[PDB]
């Protein structure tokens, strides 16, 4: 009817996710993997703002710097829906180009 447990991974792009954190395709990179919490902001215990900060990044770095429960991170899992390409992951051989307009 209205159930399905659908699990897959897509590998996205970093210039992909990076340009998805606007409201309501807020994605935040944990482990190099991409996990979609854009209707668990809110549902956060500590705020929105230091999720908005890190949307369309990696923030493992702060992930274990707070240091979260073993459920909190078993949690996670349930919103994980793709991970990052290795191009952008075991590479980084990838052009930026940017930072070429003076909107100051
Ligand atoms: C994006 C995936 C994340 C999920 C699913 C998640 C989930 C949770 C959950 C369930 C809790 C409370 C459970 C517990 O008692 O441990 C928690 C607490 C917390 N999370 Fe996250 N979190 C995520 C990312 C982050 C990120 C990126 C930061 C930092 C920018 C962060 C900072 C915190 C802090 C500060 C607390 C409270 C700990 C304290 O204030 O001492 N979380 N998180």
């Amino acid at each position: 009817m209205a159930a399905q447990s659908d699990k897959d991974v897509k590998y996205y792009t970093l210039e992909e996710i990076k340009k998805h954190n606007h409201s309501k395709s807020t994605w935040l990179i944990l482990h190099h993997k991409v996990y979609d919490l854009t209707k668990f902001l809110e549902e956060h215990p500590g705020g929105e703002e230091v999720l908005r900060e890190q949307a369309g990044g990696d923030a493992t770095e702060n992930f274990e710097d707070v240091g979260h429960s073993t459920d909190a991170r078993e949690l996670s899992k349930t919103f994980i829906i793709g991970e990052l390409h290795p191009d952008d992951r075991s590479k980084l051989s990838k052009p930026m180009e940017t930072l070429i307009t003076t909107v100051d």
